[PDB]
This record gives structure tokens, sequence and C-alpha cells, in this order.
């Protein structure tokens, strides 16, 4: 039992999250294939406004943000050091349906990028907890 | 076309951990995986089964850059420069060498060495993939301190 969650850092499952990924019914976005560089956050909706409950080694690459610095806040102050993609996210969240966009955000410096990002709203889970995934990537 | 946006080296990464979440019979429960494991895959069709891709999570774990590991057997991990040969050789690496060629699924733990030649007992997991439309067989390995 001294190897239980060695391959979580943060004893998050993201593999889980995956499953889930692959598992939803009428999936309307192909993600393609992921790699452990991938910046991805994973927000729990069943929290007051969406917080983030965990991001990976590329999310902090990405945008020069840490840890401390993000934990538990809304993604949405990527959006400044507003773009109509912001409305399309805040309702297809709401909806719980799969969205992506382009949108201008801000690394932790202030310079801005063009981000693709991909969310998936899946779905509250037994324990009633409910994470999303972005997925988050400069073009 | 958005395709591979979200893996700068285009291997599919977490559908191979996925497929292998699920695989039928499993011998070692992973256990939860997130993005900082730290992952070598390695082509064992290829001579002396060569690093393909290393996970951010290996560099941060053993020290190393992609260009000083990519193309590369694992073994080096066992070597620090600043040791004396051993005699003392870990019953570990011939269990992973005879599950590599048995395409089984493997886990011990042994030690290795980081770029600047700190001991850590790593534990390894080797899992074996199937043909890829390559026909190339794959080994995934997990580390961790
Ligand atoms: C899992 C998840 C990840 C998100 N990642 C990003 C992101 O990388 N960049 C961004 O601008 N918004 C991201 N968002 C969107 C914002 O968090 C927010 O939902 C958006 O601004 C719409 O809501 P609002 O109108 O209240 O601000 C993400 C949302 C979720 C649920
Ligand atoms: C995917 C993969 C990952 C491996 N990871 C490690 C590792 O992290 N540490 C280690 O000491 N050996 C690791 N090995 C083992 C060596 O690469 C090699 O197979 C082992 O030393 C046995 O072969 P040998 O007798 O030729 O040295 C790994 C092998 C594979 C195929």
């Amino acid at each position: 039992g001294a190897m239980d969650g060695i391959y979580s850092a943060s004893g998050i499952d993201v593999m889980g999250i995956l499953l889930r990924i692959a598992s939803r019914p009428n999936p309307t976005i192909d993600l393609g294939p992921l790699d452990c560089s991938v910046s991805l956050t994973l927000c729990d909706i069943s929290l007051p406004d969406a917080p983030i409950v965990y991001a990976s080694p590329g999310f902090y690459q990405l945008t020069g943000y840490s840890a401390p610095e993000i934990m538990g806040r809304n993604c949405r102050f990527l959006q400044n050091s507003v773009s109509d993609a912001v409305q399309e996210m805040r309702r297809a969240i709401r909806a719980h349906q799969e969205v992506q966009v382009r949108i201008v955000n801000y690394k932790k410096n202030g310079t801005p990028f063009t981000n693709v990002v991909t969310i998936l709203p899946l779905w509250a889970d037994p324990s009633g907890h409910h994470f999303a995934v972005g997925l988050q990537a400069e073009l």
C-alpha cells in the first residue's frame, strides 16, 4: 500500500477524467491527441463560480502562473492582464454543452495570446462533485 | 484543422494511457495518474528500445532535458558517473529485462540516479502496447521517487 497514488502527486486521478471524456455520449468535439505537456484545467462546477481544482504543468508553463496564484479561482482571470467567445463559453457551460473557442488571454507577465480553449462540462459524479475539463493551447 | 493542438509531440499519450487503464487481466493497479507523472515511451521494435517520448514529469524527476535522453535506452538511469561500478546488480534489472522481453507488465523498485548523481528509489512500472499502425511494439514506463 505504500505505492497507493504515487503516480499522481496531486492525488487527482486525471485518467478518471480521461475515461469520462471517452465515455461521453453524443460527443460533439474531437480533441485529437493529448500528450503530457497539454494545458489542462479541472474546475468544480458544483462549487460556486466553477473554481480551479487542478491545473497541469502544461498550463503553468503556458501562462507563467503557479499553483498558489490560481487554485480556487475561476478561469476568466485569463481574459485580463470584451469578446463574444466569453458568452459562448458562459452559455455552453450553463447548458453543460461542449464548447470550443478562440479567445485572447494573457500570461502572468501580461503578454496576450490567442488561446484555443476546449471545455467539456461532463457531469456531476455520484459524490456530487462536477469536474469540468478545459484544454488550452497557444496558436 | 485543430488536430494535434493539444499534443505538441503528435503522440496521443493520454489515449495510450486510457487503453492501458482499461486493459484485460491487469496485474498491477496503477492507481491514480495526473499530468505531472514521469513517463517514458520506448519503441522496443527499434534497436536497444530507444525513448521516443518522455513527459515533463520525467525531465522534472530526473533532471535531464529532452536532447540528452531522446533516442537512448532507459538504463542510463541506473548510472551515476560518480559511483563505483556494480557487482551488486539489482534483481530489478533482470526482472525488467525479462518482462520487457515477454511483453509482460512488471513493476519493480530500483535505484536510479538523477542527472546530478542523487540516488532515488524509483518505482518503475513497465507496460506493453499493441503493434501501432506502424507494426511497432511500444513500452510505457511510469517512474516516481
Ligand atoms: C474547465 C474550464 C476551463 C476554462 N478555461 C478557460 C481558459 O483557458 N480561458 C478563458 O478565457 N476561459 C476559460 N474558461 C471560461 C471562464 O472560466 C468563464 O466560464 C467564461 O468567462 C464565461 O463565464 P463568465 O461570463 O462568467 O465570465 C474555462 C471554463 C471552464 C469551466
Ligand atoms: C518504457 C521503459 C521504461 C524504463 N524505465 C526505466 C527506469 O525508469 N529506470 C530504470 O532503471 N530502468 C528503466 N527501464 C529499463 C531499461 O531500459 C532496461 O530495459 C533494463 O536495464 C534491462 O535491460 P538491460 O539488462 O539491457 O540493461 C525502462 C525500460 C522501458 C522499456
